[PDB]
């Protein structure tokens, strides 16, 4: 199955963060990476204290189910998302979102999929225009007629 997962890190200088988080991806058992999107950079709304975020998707084909993907996910955000820089670790800046599971929709405790707020975010969906533009969600909306619907602000590499 095709999941798609978007990657976050909003740590002052985070290449290596979410470098270390994509090794950690290729890493799941029964999965591996298919592609990853160019790294965005998206500035913070409101208060301009908050460093960039870097954005970036990552198409993951994999057999295992969706729970367990997740719980992978939040093992590698637990392992890898904070960091440490003096006396202690930092918040934890690395998230990792599943934004799509093949064509499966998803609504337990734990997972909603297709991802609850990402048609709301181009932080989200521009990264995943770009390595699948073609995408269609599993009711029958299509990725490039929801980013046609709202035009989103076009994001700048990082
Ligand atoms: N520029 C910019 N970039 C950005 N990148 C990312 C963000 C916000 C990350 C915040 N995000 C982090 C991960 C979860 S954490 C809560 C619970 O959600 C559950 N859950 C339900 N469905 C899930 C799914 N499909 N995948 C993963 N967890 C899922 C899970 O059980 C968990 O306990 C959701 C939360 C959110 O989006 O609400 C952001 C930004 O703000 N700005």
């Amino acid at each position: 199955t095709v999941a798609y997962i978007a990657i976050g890190s909003n740590l002052a200088s985070p290449l290596e963060q979410v470098n270390a988080a994509l090794k950690a991806l290729g890493d799941i058992p029964e999965s591996h990476i298919l592609t990853v999107s160019s790294f965005y950079r998206t500035p913070p709304l409101g208060p301009q204290d908050q460093p960039d975020y870097l954005n970036a998707a990552v198409a993951l084909e994999t057999s295992l189910a969706p729970e367990e993907l997740l719980n992978h996910t939040q093992r590698i955000e637990l392992q890898q998302g904070r960091v440490r820089k003096a006396e202690r670790w930092g918040p934890r800046t690395l998230d990792l979102d599943i934004m799509l599971f093949g064509n499966e929709v998803i609504n337990t405790e734990r997972l909603t999929v297709p991802h609850y707020d990402m048609k709301n975010r181009g932080f989200m969906l521009w990264p995943l225009f770009e390595i699948a533009p073609e995408l269609v969600f599993p009711d029958g909306e299509m990725l490039r007629q929801i980013l046609h619907t709202r035009a989103f602000d076009k994001l700048n590499k990082w």
